């Protein structure tokens, strides 16, 4: 993150907070738990309660991200009712807000549609990330098979070193050693090779719906250039709406772009 | 939307889809009612219970942007949450790993942070769809005293012409017409102005919080280029990581390109 | 301070560090307050109860800063109880080891000695603390008459215009806004005279009390090297030890730098 050198939390402004000072806090600051209800809460709890040792932390990562799947549902249908009843209020207004209302109802109900897209991306990397899990989970049995074997023959040797025990023990031991070898060293390729891959996944996922989020974005800074903010006095009529086919043809040249995006082309060019 | 020629309610893919197609559903599609629990679906009903008729819609409108916010409140909140605990799996793991899990979880957080900020300015925008609704209620009254003197002027022309209260019930027509006019033609205007600030400004606070996305998103492709997926033979040492500064310099570049951010700029070009 | 890219807590390790690995964490972790027992914590709450409001951070500052004083006060009376109690035991030694402990004795002596002068500076720069603390305190009476006066205007002028106090609140307005306008302007310009002095002389001191430490320290390193660690095995006599006017030569070099320090002078150069 970017922070500054002081002992302050608050961080140094940047510079499109420069043009714009940032605003005062949400007033939606709850005074309850805030963390997806209680049962998300206690849920969090139970994935390190009665699992293995090693994969406790992933059974948590894994289901944590069924939290982010779960609270973004929310997001993604409880503002596509936004949409809904956006351009409902749309009636009971003059033909210019009514078109541009609606026209601005169907831009945020492509806003949920892409949203839902990205839930799905979402979900297959925390898919994978369930199954670079399971793995892991299985590799834990043989790290307690082996410190029970250390234990067994440090155990035996110290009591005796003529146990009869002792020399299949050792042989155990080696045993033991290749078979968790082979499979850490596995264990290495396959958390490497399938973290790389479902995070650049993940990232694409980002990018797919970021720069989609853009483009609308800015195409309905476009719908909004065709409303008119003149101060009309009381008395006098107004000249009617004859942007229709205007607003038309944006979303057209919206849908244009939308049906025309390809990996190859990326107007955010990082440096 | 993009929707296809045909009754089935599944659209055309998108040429992003082309290449990559599409993942399955989510198995996140809880049996419940799924709609930010029950609280919110009640008082979703509560708004247009004991409203006035005018600023229902609006009363309904304003108070769902706070579900909006409550629910994005989670949301930002419990993906912070992920960031904590994804750096913190890093540690059980090789240096490689976890000085690229740890890095990425930086960026999580700054993903996290850009998002709350999301959250104040459209609280903002909400506060102010407030304003429009308080006028807005406020209108309703003289519409309810308008239709009321109608109403009692035509029954009491219907009973007898000769009532000494239809004299002055005309002019309280006229009274409550001009009363009714002047702010019915601001209403429109405050309306229009206040929508279309509401909005430019709600939209300028997605392309910001979008181009943040996008620009993290692809800084974090370069992050995870320094991540070896080498299939490496068991019972072989491996090379050790270098890549420290080479990941450091690319948080530099990050924040480089986050302090020299301004509105005159843009990468995303619409058409 | 220096902190690591991640959302763990440790930093980056210190180039000192690199060399020898950090000890692990002291086993003095005590499960109490742990802050300068109660009698001081309840007092820290105490200067905010009844205090000017414009000084009660200041109140709070100076007074901290005694705590600082009583806590280094028993750490310099306890740590001196430590170089007589070490010396003591060079007794019951033979008599190599009884020369090295009590010259380190009078070394540990004089690092108590430089604390106390240390304490002392360190209350003169809390007392011209107390001094910018009273008249920041004395400032704040003015700014109540102000903020009570316009208050007062404010409120007549709603009750009624024609009020015949109001003549003289405007005036007593201006009354106060040049009252308060003279010594706002010195209270900026003491506070930064009196700061910078009494932080360039809480550094000097700083400055004095470290390179005294170091220069103890170095020449205590010299007094070490009389010390034989040669394993004699059991059964063969020592050879009678003859570092007695080496490490009486040491401690008058050591006495020579002490007493030909000036400020003009200085070893540490930072750059």
């Amino acid at each position: 993150m970017h922070r500054t050198y002081s002992l302050r939390n608050q961080r140094a402004p940047t510079a499109a907070e420069l043009q714009a000072p940032p605003p005062p806090p949400s007033s939606t600051k709850s005074k309850f738990f805030g963390k997806a209800s209680i049962a998300s809460s206690f849920r969090k709890n139970a994935a390190g309660n009665f699992g293995p040792e090693l994969a406790r932390k992933l059974s948590q990562l894994v289901k944590t991200e069924k939290g982010v799947l779960r609270a973004m549902e929310v997001v993604a249908s409880e503002r596509r009712e936004a949409a809904k009843q956006l351009s409902l209020w749309g009636a009971d207004n003059d033909d210019d807000v009514s078109d541009v209302t609606d026209k601005l109802g169907v831009l945020i109900y492509e806003l949920g549609e892409l949203q839902d897209q990205f839930i799905d991306k979402y979900d297959q990397y925390r898919v994978t990330l369930k199954s670079i899990r399971n793995i892991e989970a299985s590799v834990q049995p043989s790290r307690d098979r082996k410190e029970k074997i250390t234990d067994e023959i440090a155990h035996l040797k110290y009591k005796d070193p003529q146990s009869t025990k002792i020399p299949v023990l050792e042989q155990e031991l080696v045993r033991a050693e290749a078979e968790s070898l082979v499979a850490e060293a596995q264990l290495s390729n396959i958390t490497r090779e399938k973290l790389k891959a479902a995070y650049s996944y993940m990232f694409d996922s980002l990018r797919e719906l970021s720069e989609k989020f853009a483009l609308i974005a800015g195409y309905g800074k476009a719908l909004l250039e065709l409303l008119d903010d003149s101060p009309v006095t009381p008395g006098e009529a107004r000249p009617a709406y004859d942007g229709y086919e205007a607003s038309r043809q944006i979303i057209m040249d919206a849908e244009s772009a939308l049906e025309s995006w390809t990996l190859d082309m990326a107007a955010v060019k990082p440096t």
